[PDB]
């Protein structure tokens, strides 16, 4: 009777709802966007509300819309931006403040401190991150001390404090449950992770309440009904990166896979062990072969698509994305040009908050054009730097990156990347990689599945690319690469 | 009988031609453009033809076009481009090699090695000038050094030496004239600017054959006789912008002006003294009251308007020079962005062959105008450095600045000069100085003008600029400059 599943999808920039056959076909999509604040430089917010509302709508027609029945979908899979928070009323079920973006920056001040009373080690050895404005600990408390009574309700578990995912189900289940996942919990910086549970230290070092914390549960487990109607479940639950590591099926140790989309993650799964970065990655919550806790090596990169968004909307060099590639082979080479994407500082191995973006080895003779490659030249760039420190710490040759996201489209960018990796690569011939996981996740969580081995054949690559460019001519490039980035390091005085 | 005076400016991106009565009014103006090869990345070269070509229609037009008959024009003035090479056979009357352009950057390695020879005084002492590729020594060696028998011929009065001047002049004279003036001699770095004559040091150092020299002049005599026809006659030679100075009527010790062009070229009078800049300036020969020999300090920028036209031409940003304007008064300001034109390394005070251009303090709501703006701007800073110098050598405050050229239209650009130079700056109401200049010297030869007071009531400055800036904003800004700089400094890999 039941025939389907549903993947609920919380992006960056707008909410996702996606349907799949038992063979796991993409049966019909639905997606509104929602808006972006920047209440001020450096800072990013999303209405909690409008974040709500798309995914509903979302939800719904894709159901409508196909003319599937309440009565015909197993399970519900659920995917989110990850460090981006939320606090409510509970009572009142309405938040306190605009959701704060993993993007926002205004959480640097706090940072500082905390750097300064080392803390580096305890963090990063129990958190297995690093301090930063990305994780939410620090968000929170800007929050709580932002807002008046807040510390108190909170205290008195009045206020609830959730996570994309988090705040999604309390409103699925009218304010029934207050969960979240493991690897969606890592990521807050208040949880160790070889403990499995908030972490004391931080939560009172960060000032805030146990109260509203949420129970941390698996990632492939029941977590309630859903009376959308007709009582619906939710059995999946993940950060949409390990989402989508999971959707790549790269569930089990040295598995690996880029992706490509407003920023650049790459995840390599360490199996049942939590490996230590000594060169500035991220040990964080992946998920095992059934929605179990595993562990993972993480690469993040705060500027990819994005960079490409900006020369589109802000510049004005290209209408499209799409754009991009045919005016990149218009020329031959960048001119010398190097593009720092540091928009927002650095983050990836370094680490940087006060990078800014910058371009380097203008000449006369360099156009747009130039300019415009360079700038997707300056993902891949991107990509090598952790590729090494991934290998730095995995100990571990990839001989073979499998990727995904939005911009694994461009094959200029594509291969430019195997080119300069020395590597092949690897493009899957499905794309909605993360719903995949979520998906699974889910229904593998409802016996939908009994197996990651069914749906192992969705796992075909379609597009392989091998490297074609001179190790020289390879290294030769990375260099003035590098020579640009420390350029552009420490740009911001602080 | 004879009304008219004709100026021939050949400059670095265009020929051009212009026609003065005797209350030296623009009677007319010709001007064809000339294309800017950079044949690789800090290279740049032209088309001595192509050069000729587009200088000698420019003359028709003006004619032709206000219908002046060869028999109403008294004489012809000479100002071009000041450093760029050209070599070529005499007898066949060929180049034997593309112009290099002052702004070709080929030949540093050379210069590093002079520099290791401790010949750094001499040239500094004996030249007045400084080792770096924009004087044309080393841009002849470069070229002896890369053609076949090249030194033979040239040994054997074969082969022909000139600047653009030297390079007219025998083409308008067929083959009758081999001379230059002493402005144009001077920034050789093969001239000794005590004794006035080529420089043996120098002329073996880098081995160049005394035969291809041309008879160095002044810059105010008769040289010969064109028959464009009907031999009308050339009487004047300069650089153009001794040539500007000299318009500028700034004619005595403490007159400076500041030209903004393609680049930027700031000088001072020194009288009859030759003063030794400390400041990375340059000791350069000017026109006396009577186009006799004077000195003065000099400041060269190599990018400036041409920062605009790149702006226009490579990244489009723009449709017009006009066009910068309206746009930077589109916004407050340049939003943290500071932009280094360092396209062909920097110049003074720097004089660093590797700078290359760059873009800094990149965030993400950086606009198209912000970075429009950011390149006048750039145009300013760039003047106050070498303000400061020229004072810094001078042991002189300037309270006003006289400026000109192609940009001062540019009235946002003009204020904000004025604001981060805490100084009134003079626009004067006569803008083809530089013309003037020719004109006045080449008539001045003739007896077409027998006083520089005539011609003196063309000094009325209509524009004055005073600061609206306070000190601090002041120095703030240049502050970030400073830093702006040093990250672009040595980009280059030698
Ligand atoms: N073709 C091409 N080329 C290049 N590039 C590109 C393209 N397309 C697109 N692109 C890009 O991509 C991106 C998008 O894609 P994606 O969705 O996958 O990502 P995400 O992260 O998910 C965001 As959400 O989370 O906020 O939604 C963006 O950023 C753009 O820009
Ligand atoms: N408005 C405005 N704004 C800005 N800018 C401008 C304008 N107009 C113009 N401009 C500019 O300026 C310049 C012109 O002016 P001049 O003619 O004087 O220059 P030379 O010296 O001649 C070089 As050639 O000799 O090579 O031509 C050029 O470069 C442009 O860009
Ligand atoms: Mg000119």
């Amino acid at each position: 009777e039941k025939k389907y599943i549903v993947a609920l999808d919380q992006g960056t920039t707008s909410s996702r709802a996606v349907v799949m056959d038992h063979d796991a076909n993409i049966i019909s999509v639905s997606q509104r966007e929602f808006e972006q604040i920047y209440p001020k430089p450096g800072w990013v917010e999303h209405d909690p509300m409008e974040i709500w509302a798309t995914q509903s709508w979302t939800l719904v027609e894709v159901l409508a819309k196909a003319d599937i029945s309440s009565d015909q979908i197993a399970a519900i899979g659920i995917t989110n931006q990850r460090e981006t928070t939320i606090v409510w009323e509970k009572e009142t079920g309405k938040p306190i403040y605009n959701a704060i973006v993993w993007q926002c920056r205004r959480t640097a001040e706090i940072c500082e401190h905390l750097k300064r009373d080392g803390l580096e080690d305890y963090i990063r050895s129990n958190t297995g991150l690093v301090i930063d404005p990305y994780f939410s600990g620090t968000k929170v408390k800007w929050i709580l001390d932002h807002v008046e009574g807040s510390r108190e309700r909170a205290r008195r578990g009045e206020l609830l404090f959730g996570t994309v995912d988090t705040w999604l189900i309390w409103k699925m289940t009218q304010g029934r449950v207050h969960v979240t996942d493991y690897t969606n919990a890592s990521r807050t910086m208040l949880f160790n992770i070889h403990t499995l549970d908030w972490d004391d230290k931080m939560l009172e070092v960060l000032d805030i309440p146990r109260e509203m914390l949420p129970e941390v549960r698996r990632s492939s487990e029941v977590y309630g009904q859903t009376n959308i109607g007709t009582r619906i479940p939710i059995s999946g639950i993940a950060g949409d990166q390990q989402a989508a590591l999971f959707g790549q099926l790269c569930v089990k140790e040295g598995m690996a896979k880029n992706t490509y989309g407003t920023g650049c993650f790459m995840l390599m799964n360490t199996g049942e062990k939590a490996v230590k970065s000594e060169n500035g990655l991220l040990t964080t919550i992946a998920c095992g072969p059934t929605g179990e806790v595993n562990y993972a090596l993480e690469g993040a990169v705060f500027m990819a698509g994005a960079s490409i968004q900006w020369l589109r909307d802000e510049m004005k060099l290209i209408n499209d994305a799409y754009d991009s590639e045919y005016f990149a082979t218009k020329v031959q080479n960048t001119n010398g040009v190097y593009v720092v994407p540091a928009f927002t500082g650095l983050g990836a191995p370094y680490w940087d908050p006060y990078a800014r973006g910058a371009i380097f080895g203008l000449t006369r003779g360099v156009n747009a054009n130039h300019i415009i490659r360079a700038t997707l030249e300056s993902i891949a760039y991107q990509t090598r730097d952790v590729l090494e420190a991934m290998q730095a710490d995995s100990g571990i040759r990839l001989h073979a990156l499998r990727v995904d996201g939005g911009a694994v489209a461009n094959n200029f960018l594509m291969q430019f990347q195997s080119d300069i990796l020395g590597t092949r690569v690897e493009r899957p011939e499905v794309r909605e990689v993360t719903a995949l996981g979520a998906a699974y996740l889910a229904g593998l969580a409802v016996g939908f599945w009994q197996n990651l081995d069914e749906l192992q054949e969705k796992a075909v690559i379609e597009r392989e690319f091998r490297p074609g460019i001179e190790t020289t001519e390879r290294n030769y490039r990375y260099a003035g690469w590098k020579k640009a980035v420390k350029r552009a390091m420490a740009w911001e005085e602080h």
